[PDB]
């Protein structure tokens, strides 16, 4: 969905203020690093590196909300938020989550910008 995976509001604001250049140059950079973000997420989790989860999350969660990503952006403030007493058991599931879809994200991103346009 729209409105849960993006942050519309922000989106809309940002094609008056700047245009679309700009967002999908963005989107492409964060397309092409992601991958090796989520690797380091995933090594820093098999060697039980917490300070580097910690870190890794905080790194995609700045560059998410650059790109209006709102979900994404929402799960690295989890990954990084190791007080939330959840953090260690759910942590390994929202890296996981972040794997599986953040490509899926960027589509839907691409998507509307291209319908917003
Ligand atoms: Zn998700």
């Amino acid at each position: 969905k729209s409105e849960a995976l993006l942050d519309i509001p922000m989106l809309e604001q940002y094609l008056e203020l700047v245009g679309p250049k700009l967002i999908t140059d963005g989107l492409a950079v964060f397309e092409k690093m992601m991958p090796g973000y989520v690797s380091v997420l995933e090594s820093n989790l098999t060697a039980q590196d917490k300070k580097g989860i910690v870190e890794e999350g905080h790194k995609i969660k700045g560059a998410a909300g650059s790109v209006g990503l709102r979900h994404l952006q929402q799960l690295g403030q989890q990954i990084q938020s190791p007080d939330l007493p959840a953090w260690e058991d759910n942590v390994g599931e929202w890296i996981e989550e972040m794997k599986e879809e953040w490509r899926h994200d960027v589509e839907v991103l691409k998507a509307w910008v291209a319908k917003a346009t």
